[PDB]
């Protein structure tokens, strides 16, 4: 379970915002990308994959991961590209644009608010003052030694 | 070495900048392949960073790009403190993978997947990437 990731993606203000979500930890990775092309999901898919042991990943099997560019990232990279496999999650990407909307007004640029949300997210305290964030869960569950 | 502490530094390939990010305890990287070394990019770059690891400091080369105000600013916000080789290491890979790529950049991705990825030494060594989640697991206690 430590290596599997979701993607989605989420569109606002006509721009898109491609998702990865470590589904152990609820820890995120996204980039704002022109659109869901093959060439942009694929590049993001690697860098995803040199940053992390990613195994698998769960997919909304848009047509972007059905181009043979991002096939071909997946088996250079060693990933499991998982279709159409969907997994509280749901309230995080309703979550993500909440967290948009209180730096929304610091950015000139929305690419920069929502880099601002993925670390408000990630640094976020789960579970009261004793309990940890999702960057504190990631790395806990992904160390070895 | 404290759990924190990361290097930036440019390398400039094919009329392009890459910027690496180096976390100096373990060896680890972070890059991303820009147009030009401007203020916006470098600022981008690192609230990328800080939203994805510990950031404590970041120690740069003092060019023009990590003064600009939208630079600062990001620091202030994402509380990054700013002061004043293996950039050799990525670009000897980066030189023996270019040939499996179209676009420089994704060969810049495929080489720091390779350098995040290689184990070093014999059996009992780590990779980089071990070594980063390693230190920081172990910083949380
Ligand atoms: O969101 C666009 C933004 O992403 C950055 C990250 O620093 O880089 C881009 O990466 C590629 C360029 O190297 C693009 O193809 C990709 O869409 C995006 O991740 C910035 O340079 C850029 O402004
Ligand atoms: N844009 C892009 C990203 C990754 C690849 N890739 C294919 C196999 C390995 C990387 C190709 C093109
Ligand atoms: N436990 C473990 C394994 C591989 C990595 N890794 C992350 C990027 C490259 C390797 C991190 C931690």
């Amino acid at each position: 379970s430590p290596g599997i990731w979701q993607l989605d993606c989420t569109h606002l203000e006509g721009k898109v915002i491609l998702v990865a979500v470590h589904v152990a930890s609820g820890y995120i990775e996204a980039e704002v990308i022109p659109a869901e092309t093959g060439q942009e999901t694929a590049y993001f898919l690697l860098k995803l994959a040199g940053r992390w042991p990613v195994k698998t990943v769960h997919t909304d099997n848009g047509s972007n991961f059905t181009s043979t560019t991002v096939k071909a990232a997946c088996d250079w990279a060693g990933i499991k590209q998982e279709d159409g496999i969907p997994y509280v999650i749901e309230s995080m990407n309703k979550e993500l644009k909440k967290i948009i909307g209180q730096v929304r007004d610091q950015a000139e640029h929305l690419k920069t608010a929502v880099q601002m949300a993925v670390f408000i997210h990630n640094h976020k305290r789960k579970g009261g003052i004793g309990g940890y964030s999702a960057g504190e869960r990631i790395v806990d569950i992904i160390a070895t030694d």
